[PDB]
């Protein structure tokens, strides 16, 4: 049985920032789609203007296809009963709401201008600008019009007063990225009557990533199809696929129609190591699900590319980048530190088995910071000194980049085949590329082995941050971070942890800030970095 | 105004075509049947390509074409399939008629009297027109003889023809009719494959729901087409653009040329020349179904091999390549040339350390180009090879060219970084990252030495070839290579050949060059990238 929304194709458009508590989040801050609630502030927008988001309210709330109005007008007309009633939306909003607008740009142009109020009286204004007294009074206002969709564009008590009378197809919902001032919210959508079927990509506007959702209201030539259907035929269409994992499984995944939400990449990827790996026996002796060759692609101008499906910390890991750049293979550094990511590999047990009887424990051997500062150098402790011995990779780019730009030898390169055995375990970071036009800084990392569930999402972060400190001391802006996976496997014992994963959406990402006084690669300390408007799902344990 | 008859009855022909027993043209592939019989005798994947596309139905779609030929007329779903009598005559007993397709069947010598089968006899092109007319059916499929294909083209009954490349020579006696390119067009091109020892493909020549929105809206911010930077015409990709699929393999390169001459950045470079470059792409080629050799223009592999087989064994001597009049290291040994290096004290055509020397020696002070250089340095060829032998599963099989502390050594740094090796149920796929490309001159003998480092890898190591993997850092094209590259962009490519190698050789220090065979390579000319 057809109900009214459904219709007369009545549509929910907002934006929502985040609100701050004069309570100092003293604990961990919990995160769900209620935290972006924000819409007002003393009548006006609590971030004043986002040209972005400015942009994409007009874009969907003036965007009209003729050719499919036909459908509607003959949807509405026979739910009406009757037969007969430039093609334009209408947009309803509140009294506050229109008088938010300025004169210049009002009204809206475009559009179908509807105003709920019980002071507004007609004789005020036109008849292109229709004025409503009541809730009840529109639906019987859309049965005599010609228009392609019905906009409510807000006004706080608009918007609640709409989804408790279930008058919402769908909600267009922008997430701001950012905390401000406000006095009204949003109302709280309810995961039963609403759930999101897209998002968006990520964006960068008026200092403030943002990204846009969708949510859809639940239920509680034409023969060059052909063609396709034929360079199809030598496919293997059934019901059980390759490694035993079920369709209950990645429901809300496999429910969105838009992914576009650079973190898809990362699950993308994992979907299809779930869906299409090989098992495979490995060193660790756990066992995995395996692909090889894939890459990412992060936009570093418009976000930073943190994980939100799950949470992350990133003090150990600028820490390891740091300790690298001071061409260090001393554990004993880290771990003081508590930076415990090289520990397992630094035990004696771990370096018998590698046969390197003759190293202390926590001496890493010549890996990463000494190949960066001194490839090619004669490894003999990690206590040594090592000053202009060897190849300084690392200046060496910096220098390249700085002044010979369109270079196509800017690479720093880990895997010194020399002395891997003398490595406590091979690079899985080969090497990295880099790429200058235009002002702008690019870096490709190609990885040997990726860990999917575990290692990975601190890789993407770790180069991210390395592509920025390279950006800004060398004068840059900071482009793509390209990450190119060789052997990528999923550990058996991630499986259930990334089942969950892959069902939760992502938030948009946060913001990375270096301090801008440091100007050397050698120069920055773990003060100097700031991530910022991390939004994330709860901590899952992987292991 | 009024409609063809073909369009209103939707009359197809579907054909497989082998080469016959070089300038190639789409006429190389003609050979239609012999003896009364398919020259090649069977095929399994084109039969079934024959069965999926002859069979297949789509019923929602129908009560619009019932209407349409209803209009035109005034007034379980199958296809039709019209064939000559010679052909019916040739389908084995079991398959007759063919299975879930009305057959009809054109003769003048023989009537419904001599058919014991569910099938039409027609002593005339015009009758079937009147009996398509009475049918309830999808589509009708001319599938052939000779005789057959000839009088429907002629008549202008096909709408497109769906046509099978059989990438092999074979004995022929009857033949495809030329096809007038200017009345029916290629506008697809299928995946290549292997099936029954030979490579085919699939062609096709054509005759001369809410969240649409949402689509729309997340489309908001993309720019608009002047904006998109170079000086490119419309009328310079017009078939390249008139396919509607691309599936060949061939595309993953054509795309990338595509994508960087309509995307990429203007960029000086090294040479003075300037490019068009962009940064980060992957190609991937099945070498278990073809041999990626690019087909939209000639190349030749002799030098490539000699190159390879010069790698392999530590080689780091020009003049060995010159005395085999292989010249693609020529120019990087000259005096001038090291010279410019500030290699003074290098003799010409020694080109230093470079690949041979670090596949075979990595980490050994380099002398000259005569020294013996026994078990010095890493032989990383010999330890990835036995890793693939006796720990397939590791993650740590890498070939790696860029020994950073022999760059300065070297004539040039090289361009092919690293080789990673992967294997799984007895099939090995390579990775090999390039960091600086050359699509329109290097790029294609690059895929080509890597294919077939792959196969010879695999075979010394008893698997079976599967995917190289081509991962391009810096991928830019040379201005000076453009004006080429607009032309074999609207070069539709062939069917792939296939690259055997003789099977007795065990070793990777124990091939020659005569070991070495490209088969059935079908090419479009020559072009100087001038
Ligand atoms: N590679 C492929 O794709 C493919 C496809 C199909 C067939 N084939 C091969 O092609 C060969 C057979 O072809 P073909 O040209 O020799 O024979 P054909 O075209 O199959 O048959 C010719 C016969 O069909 C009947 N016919 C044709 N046009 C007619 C008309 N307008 N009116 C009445 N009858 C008509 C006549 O039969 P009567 O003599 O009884 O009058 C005529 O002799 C075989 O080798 C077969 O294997 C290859
Ligand atoms: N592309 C193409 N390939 C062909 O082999 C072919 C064609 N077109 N057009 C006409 C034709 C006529 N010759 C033949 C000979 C035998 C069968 C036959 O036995 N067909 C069965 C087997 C298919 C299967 O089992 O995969 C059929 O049901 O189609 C069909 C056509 N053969
Ligand atoms: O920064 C890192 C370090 C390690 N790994 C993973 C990949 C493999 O699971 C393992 C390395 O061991 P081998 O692949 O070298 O055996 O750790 C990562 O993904 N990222
Ligand atoms: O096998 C090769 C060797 C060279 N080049 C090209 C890429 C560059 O245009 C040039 C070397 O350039 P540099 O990056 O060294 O400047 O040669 C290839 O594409 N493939």
């Amino acid at each position: 049985m057809e109900q009214v929304c459904d219709v007369f194709d009545i549509y929910a458009i907002c934006a929502c920032c985040k609100v701050e508590s004069k309570n100092e989040g003293k604990k961990n801050e919990v995160f769900n789609n209620y935290t972006f609630r924000g819409l007002g502030n003393k009548g006006v927008l609590p971030w004043k203007c986002n040209s972005l988001d400015m942009k994409y309210f007009c874009a969907v709330t003036t965007y009209v296809n003729e050719s499919k109005y036909e459908k509607l007008k003959y949807k509405r007309c026979k739910y009406l009963n009757k037969e007969t009633v430039k093609l334009q939306n209408v947009v309803v909003m509140g009294r506050t709401s229109w008088e938010s607008i300025p004169k210049k740009f009002k009204p809206l142009s475009n559009r179908i201008n509807v105003i709920l109020s019980r002071t507004l009286k007609k004789e005020d204004f036109d008849e292109d600008v229709y004025i409503i007294n009541k809730v009840e009074d529109l639906i019987v206002l859309l049965g005599k019009l010609n228009y392609y969709k019905c906009f409510i564009i807000g006004g706080s008590v608009v918007y609640q007063e709409f989804l408790e009378k279930k008058l919402i197809k769908k909600i267009y919902f922008t997430r701001i990225n950012s905390t401000y001032e406000c006095d009204v919210f949003f109302p709280e959508i309810n995961e039963n009557e609403y759930q999101i079927i897209s998002v968006s990509d990520v964006y960068t506007s008026n200092n403030t990533t943002l990204d846009f959702i969708i949510y859809k209201k639940t239920n509680n030539d034409d023969e060059e199809e052909d063609d396709f259907v034929y360079f199809n035929f030598n496919k293997e269409k059934e019901e059980k696929n390759k490694n035993s994992i079920h369709p209950n499984d990645f429901q809300i995944y496999n429910s969105l129609k838009y992914k576009y939400h650079p973190e898809y990449q990362y699950l993308n990827i994992i979907y299809d190591i779930m869906m299409n790996g090989n098992k495979q026996s490995d060193r660790t002796g756990v066992g995995v699900l395996s692909k090889f060759g894939y890459i990412m692609k992060f936009d570093l101008s418009q976000y930073f590319p943190l994980l939100t499906t799950k949470k992350l910390f990133l003090r150990g890991i600028i820490e390891e980048l740091l300790w690298f750049i001071r061409g260090e293979t001393n554990g004993n550094t880290l771990l003081n530190k508590n930076v415990r990511i090289w520990e397992a590999n630094g035990t004696r047990e771990f370096l018998d088995n590698r046969k390197l009887f003759h190293r202390e424990v926590n001496d890493l051997g010549p890996i990463y910071g000494f190949q960066w500062r001194h490839f090619g150098a004669e490894y003999t402790n990690m206590y040594d000194n090592y000053e202009n011995k060897g190849v300084d990779q690392l200046k060496n780019i910096i220098n390249l980049i700085k002044n010979d730009p369109t270079s196509r030898r800017i690479l720093l390169c880990a895997w010194n085949v020399k002395d891997l055995d003398q490595m406590a375990l091979p690079p899985c970071h080969i090497l990295c590329q880099f790429y200058v036009f235009d002002g702008k800084l690019s870096c490709i990392m190609y990885q040997r082995s990726c860990d999917l569930g575990l290692g990975v999402p601190f890789n993407i972060a770790s180069y991210s941050i390395f592509t920025h400190m390279i950006a800004q001391v060398c004068n840059l802006q900071p482009a793509q971070f390209i990450h190119v996976l060789g052997n990528a496997h999923v550990y058996n014992n991630h499986i259930d942890s990334l089942k969950i994963q892959l069902n939760r959406i992502p938030y948009p990402f946060p913001t990375l800030k270096l301090n801008p006084d440091i100007k050397n690669i050698e120069d920055f300390t773990i003060s100097d970095f700031t991530i910022q408007n991390y939004v994330h799902h709860e901590k899952i344990s992987m292991d």
